[PDB]
Order: structure tokens, then sequence, then C-alpha cells
């Protein structure tokens, strides 16, 4: 998946978005089995007061989660995967869960590229990774922790 | 629902951002009944330049909003509202309505989460917002402009 | 279509850009018939170091094509095309085909709105040209390159 994670500017050094990618890549791992590799955060800073709610500008508390998944998975998986990012971005960036905010889009897996490579469904998850050439299989070992 | 509002850095002074987004905020609120709080404009600013068009370098006039919302309403209340964020985007942002472009995505409500919680199905959050904690509303509640 | 494309500051060079909107813009005028000047290709810069795999943080050699895109085509054809993008972004823009990442995502054509107009079906590009306003078809006409 790709999780959009859109900020204020500022708002997480460095070890925060490291915290923040970390906790949510570990709670898509583990819901979803998906090997931790397969996940991207992607951070989007933006100066703080881009950010309105109900017409009102912002400080830069505010943390809006976009997650891109395949389709497949259960509503109640996603309930709780979207829950526990809630906590756990909560916790590793020392916010407020009212302040964030988070949206599951889900597309076919036969539209969604990663590594280069399409994905499999959901129920595909080891067998694609076994037939993948070594060269990729290695590259994408390294983006584990 | 989230708006997310891609524009050319330096387009827009504080209150013409200002301006759209209630603009933006106060259309979706007055076609689909969801209280103020409840809509997020996110304005996205990237240097002019960074916006091609049939692969023409654009100038710093373009405006791209991607509304996500939850599924569940019908198709002629959904042209209304994106009919209209283009009429009353071009005035708050004095810009020209070729320049603007609306695209609508939708979710289960049960895969959103604003404010720490999910979302009601459509039509159903006067409820919703009724059985919340008292923190929680207090804390919404200020977000109307 | 709209093609958010995410990339770290300065990976992309103007020309670099120019030449990575091209190929998207070709790809799928390429193989959806669809006239040049509809698609939008948007670059959304980032420091580097805001991309995480698998909570391992990047350098600046990343690239996230989101493209947004009317329902109503094949799974093949948008195989194809996302195929098509991986090949010719990694050539135009000089990355290896490991390092790019491609989701596309549809809407109805009645919920998208480009140039201040709602969009027809992908089945009836022509005829919707031609009732466009002189100012409209001259303003699209000159975004073909």
């Amino acid at each position: 998946p790709v999780y959009m994670v859109y900020v204020s500017q500022d708002r997480l050094t460095p070890s925060a978005k490291h915290a923040v990618a970390k906790a949510i890549t570990d709670a898509h791992r583990g819901l979803t089995g998906a090997q931790h590799f397969l996940a991207q955060v992607n951070f989007q800073e933006q100066p703080a007061g881009n950010v309105f709610l109900g017409g009102v500008q912002q400080g830069g508390d505010t943390i809006f989660v976009h997650g891109l998944h395949r389709e497949g998975r259960s509503a109640d998986l996603k309930g709780q995967l979207a829950q526990r990012i809630v906590d756990d971005v909560s916790v590793a960036a020392e916010i407020d869960r009212k302040h964030i905010w988070v949206y599951f889009g889900e597309m076919p897996a036969q539209q969604m590229v990663e590594y280069g490579r399409f994905l499999p469904q959901p129920g595909h998850e080891g067998e694609w990774f076994d037939n993948l050439s070594s060269d990729e299989r290695a590259f994408m070992e390294t983006n584990v922790d």
C-alpha cells in the first residue's frame, strides 16, 4: 500500500517522521501480513495554516493519513487497521487522537504497481514474492526495519 | 470530507485561501447537510511550473481539487456540488473556471476516520455527533467559521 | 486524467519533468485515444528523506504516480497503460524500474470536472469537445505539444 501522510512543516522532526513511518508500517504488516518492504509512507509537508477545518484556519497539529490499498479485505479488518493507525500515530507523533484523520481508498491489485511489478491479490502474497527475480527480491529485502 | 486543493505556491494570499476554503466548506455543507466542522480543506502548494497540461508547462493559475467523500450520495447531488465548487472557487480565487479541475472519490464511511472517530453513513451525522464524548464535541464545535 | 507524481526535490530538472510529463501524457493518449490536452501531470515535490519503504528512510530516487481516471476501461487496457508508464518514466527520468510505483484510481465521469465542465464517458470524447465554447476549445487546444 501507499500511505500519504499530510502534516504541517516542522511539526515532525526526522525522528518523529521515522517513528510515524514505523508505526504505520508495523500496523499494516501486523493486520494484513503484507511484507514490510511493500508499505510506503510518504510525508507531504506544507507550511502551517494550509489546513482549514470548517472554514477555520489551523495551526500545525493536523495529521491526515490517506491510505491507498488493494481491494479484497473485509470492512472489519479495515476498521481495525485505521483504528490502530490512529492510536499508533497519536503515540509515535505525540499528538492527540482528535487531530488525526484517516481515509482508506482501494483499487484492484491489477492496476497497482510497486517496485515496477503488478501487485498480487491479498490471497497471493507469498507466491508473488517467490516468483520474483533474485535481483528484485534482494532490493526489496533492503527496505525492512 | 477532505478536499485536497492543489495550487501554485503564492497564487493565493492567506485570505484567498481563506475565501476558497470557506467557499468549498459552505458548498459541501449547503448540499449534504453535514456539519461545518466535518469538512477539511487542505491546500497543497507547489512551485509554479510543476503542472503540465497536454505536456505543456503551465504557470501559477491551475487549480486541482480532489474531494474525498463518504459513499452514499446520488450522482445528481454529487454533480451539483462539483459544479458549485468550480463556480464559488472561481469567485473566491478570482480565477477563471477553465483553470478549475474537480474530482470526487468515495469510500465506505466505515473506513473513514475524522477527529479519531469513524464517520456515520451519510444523512446520520446528527445522532453520531450526539453520541460523542463531550470533549470531542467541544473540540469539533470550535471549528465552525 | 490527472497524474499526481510524487518526487523528491531537485531529482527532476525542468527538462526532466517535461520528459516525464511527456512520457506519461503520450502513453495515456497513445492507449486510450483521449485527446492530448486532457491529461494533467502534477509534480508534487518534497524534500529527500520524506519517503519511507518498510520503515526505512529513502534517498531521492523514488517515484509514485497516482493516476486518477474515469471509470469504463478494461483491466487489460489499464494494465498496459500502467506498464507503459513504468517503462516510459524509467527512460524519461533515468531511474531503475524498481523505484517507480504506479496506482490507478477510478471515478464515474459524472463526478469529474476538467476545464470547468463535466467529463464524458470514455466513449464520447469527440462530440463532447464539439459542444464546448470557442474559448474552451481554443483554451484546451493551446495545451497540445
